[PDB]
């Protein structure tokens, strides 16, 4: 459990429009300062939209460790046991609206199928290659009516239901049906994209290759807030049901993040200032330093399991669903050996 953040981190940033400055901390905010300058963000919170402590109840939903529970930048917060071996899993309670994932020095976007057949690995991204019946890329829509007869998950949030959906397949090495896989939702084209690959960093020279020429050696990506990812939302398994009132994403325009004290709203007496011309540039890089659950650099070279340990996930080509009715999946084609 060394790696694990628990939501530890720069997860909280003040923008100062007038400044162009992005204050950035590390402790949970307790009250909010009216203050026309600023505009108060997360590192969970979409990157555009805006709208005896009295500020107990509006406040719960900034408090990253209790209510997301894990990383934010990479989500690896529990622990999956398969055939034995134990897996890292993206485990946080709150969508990240926002994040995607950037393969370095590829044209490959990372919601393309990932490498089947005769396709190179680095052809490939990470979502989960088609199914018969097809699982992935499924829509809104579509969802509902695959699950019209569960009443428990059919009327679920469109975020919530992409969740549920992605951990309806149990890979078949799997018999306590541990392992759930993560998930991105598209606003734009209302589609959930179930991830195979549940890793998020991969960055080390020694564990990666950029050279484009090798089509069958490990990419390096990194995940980040593009303005080309600003309708989706990253959902691991646990992604709850009431996020809505209990998860951030509107940033509060007219409002800086203080700390409490004695029935008074004080500044945060201590910032890590970075400048940014806008909000997105701002809550992009309270993303960059938020809560990680990624080893570090030092770590990945002092472990035997680099792969697992940044999360290299199991081996899978026939799955079964979880929920009624119980019926068996499989790819229509393996995965490339070379993951």
């Amino acid at each position: 459990d060394r790696y694990k953040s628990h939501g530890k981190g720069y997860n909280w940033g003040n923008y100062n429009t007038e400044t162009q400055k992005c204050e950035i901390f590390n402790v949970k905010p307790t009250c909010l300062i009216n203050n026309a300058a600023y505009i108060a963000t997360t590192a969970l919170s979409h990157p555009i939209e805006v709208e005896g402590n009295p500020w107990t109840e509006y406040m719960a939903k900034y408090d990253i460790e209790e209510v997301h529970g894990s990383g934010i930048r990479v989500d690896l917060g529990e622990d999956a046991e398969v055939a034995g071996t134990q897996y890292r899993l993206p485990s946080g309670k709150c969508p990240v609206f926002g994040k995607g994932i950037i393969i370095e020095n590829s044209n490959t976007a990372f919601l393309t199928p990932v490498a089947t057949g005769n396709q190179y690995l680095k052809d490939g991204g990470f979502a989960f290659p088609p199914t018969e019946p097809l699982m992935s890329p499924m829509t809104l829509d579509e969802m509902r009516h695959f699950y019209k007869d569960n009443k428990y998950v059919k009327n679920l949030d469109e975020l919530t239901l992409c969740s549920r959906h992605a951990g309806n397949m149990i890979p078949d090495n799997d018999k306590n049906s541990n392992y759930k896989y993560p998930a991105v939702y598209d606003d734009k084209d209302k589609k959930c994209h179930i991830l195979y690959i549940a890793a998020q960093e991969n960055n080390g020279p020694r564990y990666c290759n950029k050279d484009e020429s090798k089509r069958n050696s490990m990419f390096c990506f990194r995940p980040a807030k593009d303005i080309s990812f600003q309708n989706y939302a990253y959902l691991s398994k646990n992604v709850v049901d009431n996020w809505e009132k209990v998860c951030p994403r509107k940033n509060l325009q007219n409002a800086k993040f203080g700390l409490w004290v004695d029935g008074n709203c004080e500044d945060i007496p201590h910032v890590n200032e970075f400048p940014a011309i806008d909000l997105f540039e701002c809550n992009k890089l309270v993303f960059e330093l938020s809560a990680s659950d990624q080893p570090k650099q030092y770590e990945q070279h002092l472990t035997t399991q680099q792969a697992k340990d940044i999360g290299a996930g199991p081996v899978a080509s026939c799955f079964t669903t979880r929920m009624s009715p119980p019926q068996q999946i499989c790819l229509n084609s393996v995965v490339n050996t070379a993951l």
